[PDB]
């Protein structure tokens, strides 16, 4: 009867299922299956996220996870070097917790406590307008626990206001505006990977519009099988390479060195001390080279899109401003098959 009853009962019957894809079996948002567990094993936390993330500060180091439906990023460290605003914020810590954040997404907040067979699980949980799970935050070893009760104790709120979920605003716009020629000269007339942003919007264009629009020397496609191949050849060659996973409303980004790589049914999986990596290879529908040039000279991209176009991940080669790229990730790109 009550959505909790159907949330237990959903998980009763799917032993093997997260609870991402129990609200789906469920028909309702992430956050809506969360709200049903307060009173249960999760509380409602006052609003703000800027709040939330900026008292996340005080804990030390936590395990940080971000996903889309293709891809989950999971990083260790800590909520520093802060500077949050409404369209554009970040949590800047190269190598740690790399966070690109659009907080006008960020809409609710829960914790968890949940007992487990490996042991009790200690969350923050951030939710989007429709519900999804933006970032969730776990305890580990490391994170000071004095800091985390007494932020805990600050936040939770006894009121747990049904949530006000708004309908999806996806892009929705294709139109097309420019030629194939002026999208290839202003590409060729960048100076820094931050424009092709803005290239897109100026444009009203896509990023597989844009990577069909200029030269194969700009963006080209290779085989879906590439990130397999890209993280053994990192994993052989312990170079410090970049992966990107982003939603609505985060980017996670891990740079390092890849230590292990394993395939599990449909899944690809790095498994590294203070990083994860799931992502669902069979999802893979286009795989692109992509060579932007800047002021420190060309950087190259694989980017990887699921069949209804939405950016599964990126991977860059590792590399500070007033810097190249390295040799060695240009070489590795290289090795990779050409459609």
């Amino acid at each position: 009867k009550s959505i909790y009853e159907q949330y237990l009962q959903a998980k009763a019957d799917n032993p093997g299922k997260y609870a991402r894809d129990l609200a789906t079996l469920m028909g309702i948002s992430e956050a809506e299956l969360t709200h049903s567990r307060v009173s249960h094993d999760a509380k409602r936390l006052k609003g703000d996220a800027r709040a939330l993330l900026a008292a996340l500060e005080a804990v030390g180091e936590v395990k940080a996870i971000t996903r889309n439906t293709y891809a989950v990023h999971e990083q260790m460290g800590r909520y520093e070097n802060q500077h949050l605003n409404g369209h554009a914020g970040l949590i800047l810590n190269p190598r740690n917790l790399d966070l690109r954040l659009a907080l006008n997404q960020w809409a609710s907040a829960f914790t968890l406590t949940e007992e487990t067979r490996h042991g009790v699980r200690h969350s923050i949980q951030f939710f989007d307008h429709q519900g999804d799970a933006l970032h969730k935050v776990y305890v580990t070893e490391q994170t000071d626990m004095p800091a985390w009760e007494a932020l805990l104790a600050q936040f939770i709120t006894t009121e747990n206001p049904e949530l006000q979920l708004e309908p999806l605003s996806a892009p929705e716009v294709t139109e097309p505006t420019a030629t194939d020629e002026a999208v290839d000269a202003e590409w060729r007339a960048m100076t820094d990977v931050h424009e092709f942003a803005q290239l897109l919007k100026r444009n009203n264009l896509t990023r597989q519009q844009a990577f069909r629009a200029v030269g194969n020397d700009l963006a080209y496609q290779v085989d879906n099988s590439s990130l397999t191949q890209l993280l053994n050849i990192a994993q052989q060659e312990q170079n410090e390479i970049m992966i990107f996973v982003g939603n609505r409303g985060c980017v996670q980004i891990f740079t390092g060195m890849i230590e292990k790589v394993t395939p599990h049914q449909d899944w690809i999986n790095v498994f590294n001390q203070r990083f994860t990596l799931h992502l669902i290879e069979t999802t893979i529908a286009e795989s692109w080279i992509t060579r932007k040039p800047t002021k420190d000279g060309f950087v190259t991209s694989l980017e990887l899109f699921a069949a209804d176009g939405t950016q599964i991940a990126q991977l860059y080669g590792q590399r500070t401003e007033g810097q190249p790229e390295q040799t060695q990730w240009r070489e590795q790109i290289a090795r990779l098959n050409n459609k």
